[PDB]
């Protein structure tokens, strides 16, 4: 397995930061003019994380169509993802409008609402069945249907209702709750399990709109999720799985949203996830 030995090489040489800087300097740079318009400043959580104009998700409202969200299209893998920031108190309605308009079936959340004593995103889903949320600005209603709390993640069934047309849709919320406040998980086992539970739900499948994936900024943990998913799918599709180059896949995804994978530790973790996921498939039973 050519990837595992590249991993040992980099580890032995302690050159993860070196590899990561090469990726940073090779990464695409495209205009992000809409994101920097002054009227949009309170729609962005971070000054330096903007969607490229060419891949940004547009809301269907003539008013202001801006949301900090990007479409990542992986042609060969036939996967699409929407990566977005954790919603702000003033953008929770826009977030659910995007979910509605894009026909998404799943929302993947990779952070806790509070980490390190600070708020990382708004509480944007209801916490009790009988206390639904209404987003008056985008005319949507959100009801908690069920909630299944597991050791490393929680899954919620939500009902989204378009109050204007009275159409309703079932949305699955996949909430990974155990990413550490600092650094990355020591083992990728629970993260890979989570990813494949999202897969089995149908939320990544082509009959639905793109999954919505977010963390704090929508580039770091979120990038690790998409990169691992796409790499593992490509290894199943190609005649030669060892031809999959995680660095090249990462650079292709960075054509669609800047900053994916924020630290050298996240880069190493992404390799480790792909390697261990591959090895699990090679020993798979049935
Ligand atoms: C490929 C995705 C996946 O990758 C994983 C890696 C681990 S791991 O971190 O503990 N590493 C690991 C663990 C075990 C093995 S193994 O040698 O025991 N191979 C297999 N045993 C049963 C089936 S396959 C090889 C590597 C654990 C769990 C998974 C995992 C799953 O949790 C998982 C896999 C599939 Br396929 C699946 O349909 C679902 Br649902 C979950």
């Amino acid at each position: 397995m050519e990837m595992e030995k590249e991993f040992e090489q980099i580890d032995k040489s302690g050159s993860w930061a070196a590899i990561y800087q090469d990726i940073r300097h090779e990464a695409s740079d495209f205009p992000s003019r809409v994101a920097k318009l002054p009227k949009n400043k309170n729609r962005n959580r971070y000054r330096d994380v903007s969607p490229f104009d060419h891949s940004r998700i547009k809301l269907h409202q003539e008013d202001n169509d801006y949301i900090n969200a990007s479409l990542i299209k992986m042609e060969e893998a036939q996967r699409s993802y929407i990566l977005t920031q954790g919603p702000l108190p003033n953008t929770v309605g826009h977030f659910w409008e995007m979910v509605w308009e894009q026909k998404s079936r799943g929302v993947v959340m990779l952070n806790r609402v509070m980490e390190k004593g600070s708020l990382k995103c708004a509480q944007y889903w209801p916490q009790k069945e009988e206390k639904e949320m209404i987003f008056e600005d985008t005319n949507l209603k959100l009801t908690l249907i069920s909630e299944d709390i597991k050791s490393y993640y929680t899954v919620r069934q939500l009902e989204l209702e378009n109050l204007t047309t009275q159409e309703t849709r079932e949305i699955l919320h996949f909430h990974y709750t155990t990413w550490p406040d600092f650094g990355v998980p020591e083992s990728p086992a629970s993260f890979l399990n989570f990813l494949f539970k999202v897969r089995e739900s149908g939320s990544l499948s082509p009959e639905h709109g793109p999954v919505v994936v977010h963390c704090s900024a929508g580039i770091g943990r979120s990038g690790t999720f998409c990169l691992a998913d796409t790499c593992l799918l490509l290894m199943d599709k190609r005649k030669d799985p060892s031809s999959v180059d995680i660095k090249k896949v990462l650079l292709e995804m960075r054509k669609f949203r800047m900053g994916l994978i924020q630290t050298a530790d996240q880069l190493r973790f992404s390799y480790l996830a792909v390697i261990e996921g591959a090895k699990f498939i090679m020993g798979d039973s049935s």
